[PDB]
């Protein structure tokens, strides 16, 4: 069960997509769901960063987590995000998560408001009992740096999957030579990560767009060159902060609805008509979607603050 | 009223204590409250990080800020974080904290969840017609500095009454020398805020402890004397993150109850030894409360997780 997770190298933090409204779209969500599982996808996170969990109602997201199980918990494992800033929020997702059927949760430390090391380990503590638990640190969103020594500490817990790290490979390595499972967060080093620095693999954003590429990846030995190629799509998914940059690829690629949740607001014209030639290169059979790809109007993005 | 608001010198960020339970101890806030008001403070925040309004549910954020409004509305200026990093939460939680009396809103931008400088400024475009503002910048909380460009921006609204800012007095300085008030919302950098850097006045943590102190630091000239006073009590208030320090310090001196909300816990008994000493030698008589400052012991303090 936690090995279940432990074994997992391709994880997808999947987009949620919106009606015009502001409501998910559920029906573009399954359909998601759906190609990352024929292209090779092993999880999902569900409300991650890149989910826009953040923007969701406790509401909401359990009833996403639960959908995604109930139709998909057969076809790939469901990591949900319940993770918070508040001790009190985390404990009472993660057991809600938990009983409508998720494999894992995964734990961010408190953002924003932050805590003290002892602080840490009492926050993660209470979760970790409830099931298999990846820990996420990105200190370019929290404002802190989970040292190494809290994870040791909690990682005597029997459900500590492992790490969600994205501080660099030099970090996952000191992780990886120490018994603990690393997923590295950054795609844009995520190659070198698994082949170099003993990542069991990614919990990826670029797989969203392009899953059977992300996989070969990350299954059939060094590639370097395959990574070069996809580079210039993840420099442009980064540019501004993730996800204003999938969510307008998404959008062109015909796969989800041009709706954003606010405070999220599309890229502009001369992004677009860049991800279109960088669609080109690649190649647009190795993105989702049948649909010719769309540079799109200002006029076709809806922005959404009352949902 | 804004020009009611940009005129306050000393805003309290304050602390929100708890009973044993977990929930809202509202006689020991009434009570600190009224502390604040006795010594002079102009002005609070409700729910600020200080005051932990990050672990607040919805429903205890607000009535809090009703509930000052009620009690001390006539007699101090009301500022209710009303702030959050989904546009969402922060349009009904204003409009909600508008309705019920508040004076001003508190408006962080989006921790965690990070969004574009164009998503900035439609997420402060989202609350600004509402009412009084005051932007809050801190970085090495949010993952992102509010550049003064987005203020400049959203500087077009009547109804922006300042910043706090905690980057540093050379930033305060960029803005009131271009006509855009601040508060400085570090406590160790206020005085030569005000004296030097053009700064409007504090949003101050220290206020919860020395009211009386700060007040005199900010309203009667430069003062190097008392600054360097006050500052070894400043010190030990940050060197974990705010609010353990307070917490802590609120319990030592008996105003507040000795419980936690995770996943906030307490000082250690050496550092709590030495608040004592920090106490001796500014004297207790400039700190709220009346009961002689205890060390108190680790099996006294109450930590919450459900609550
Ligand atoms: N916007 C809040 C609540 C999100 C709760 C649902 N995931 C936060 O990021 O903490
Ligand atoms: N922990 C959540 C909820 C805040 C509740 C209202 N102050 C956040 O920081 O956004």
């Amino acid at each position: 069960s936690v090995d279940d997770i432990k074994s997992l190298r391709l994880i997808t933090a999947i987009k949620t997509p919106y009606l015009p409204d502001g409501r998910f779209d559920l029906e573009a969500y399954d359909a998601l769901v759906n190609m990352q599982i024929v292209d090779g996808a092993e999880g999902v996170i569900v409300g991650g960063t890149t989910g826009e969990g953040q923007l969701m109602s406790w509401d909401e997201h359990i009833m996403l987590i639960g959908h995604t199980v109930n139709c998909f918990g057969g076809s790939i494992k469901v990591i949900g995000n319940t993770g918070s800033n508040s001790t009190r929020e985390a404990i009472h997702a993660t057991e809600q998560g938990f009983a409508v059927g998720m494999h894992a949760a995964l734990h961010i430390n408190p953002y924003y408001g932050k805590t003290s090391l002892e602080g840490l380990v009492s926050h993660f503590e209470s979760v970790l009992p409830m099931g298999p638990t990846v820990i996420y640190n990105v200190p370019s969103r929290t404002g802190q740096d989970i040292p190494p020594g809290v994870i040791h500490t909690v990682a005597q817990s029997a459900n500590l999957a492992g790490v969600k790290e994205c501080v660099g490979n030099d970090r996952i390595k000191q992780y990886t030579d120490n018994r603990i499972v690393v997923w590295s967060g950054n795609d844009d080093q995520c190659h070198d990560a698994k082949w170099d620095y003993g990542a069991t693999g990614v919990i990826s954003v670029t797989s969203n767009l392009i899953p059977g590429l992300m996989r070969q990846l990350l299954f059939k030995g060094k590639n370097p060159s395959l990574n070069a190629k996809i580079m210039p799509l993840v420099n442009w998914l980064f540019e501004e902060p993730n996800p204003i940059g999938l969510n307008t690829a998404l959008a062109q690629l015909g796969v989800v609805r041009p709706v954003f949740r606010l405070p999220y607001v599309p890229l502009p014209l001369a992004k677009r008509v860049e991800f279109v030639n960088i669609v080109k290169e690649i190649g647009r059979e190795n993105f989702v979607g049948e649909k010719d790809v769309k540079v799109l109007d200002d006029d076709d993005f809806i922005l959404v603050g009352r949902y």
